[PDB]
């Protein structure tokens, strides 16, 4: 079920939010979805933490050179090694959350990458992405809100 | 600068047109349309569409591995997939009467009716002969003049 499973990837990234720091933290979290997805269609309706800021979540180009201020958060979609080159690069110096719907690799690129297959939703971890990322992400994601 | 707002807006009008050139061999109440496989430009047509004739356009997203798309779809709307993915997709609607249209690829031979090429200064679409010659559903001839 794709609905069911938007729904628990919702429910996964929120779940991830809770845990992740900003050096200035925003009034409302910029959400952008980025390239092809499936299971995207949840969080582009937007969302609210429990901590009471809302998610607001937006479209965007793999092309679009503001993606690192536009942002704070990047759902990334399935894109090609030069789009996912194209996305990076542009985030690079900026203090953005990046997750990947897929995780069949997960050594370049997201800090987080999904497996949504399969009976619950897993994620993996590149700790060479959140090292750079410019955000501070607390062991305790590396769901259950923080 | 590209905008994915404009480009799902073309990619909603250029199905609506695509689909007044096919017919049905029993024509349902309600055209059905699968999304399957991760999408960027199908978040419009999704919110479902309305023919020129009065025909709703309802919009779901199903699953890749849905055993069931040949019977659930009028149209499917064809994603990322890889090869065995997109086999699986066509075993699912062999034998049933599907228009299929693909977002993205490098290719409009094998698979999917038609190819769109969303990229560049507007939407343009391949059509595959083959698929169309083999398919269950009727498409006029005027609709290949079209195609670029």
């Amino acid at each position: 079920s794709i609905e069911q499973r938007s729904n628990a990837v919702s429910q996964v990234l929120l779940g991830i939010f809770s845990y992740v720091r900003w050096p200035k933290e925003p009034a409302v979290l910029q959400l952008c979805v980025v390239g092809p997805t499936e299971y995207a269609d949840g969080l582009l309706r937007g969302m609210v933490q429990a901590n009471g800021r809302r998610v607001h979540a937006e479209r965007r180009a793999v092309d679009n050179p503001d993606l690192g201020t536009l942002c704070n958060v990047i759902y990334l979609g399935v894109v090609d090694e030069r789009e996912r080159q194209q996305v990076f690069r542009s985030l690079a110096g900026h203090p953005v959350l990046s997750i990947s719907e897929r995780g069949t690799e997960c050594s370049v690129g997201s800090m987080f990458c999904l497996n949504v297959g399969g009976p619950r939703i897993t994620f993996e971890a590149n700790l060479d992405s959140i090292a750079r990322s410019g955000v501070r992400v607390h062991p305790s994601v590396l769901l259950e809100h923080h």
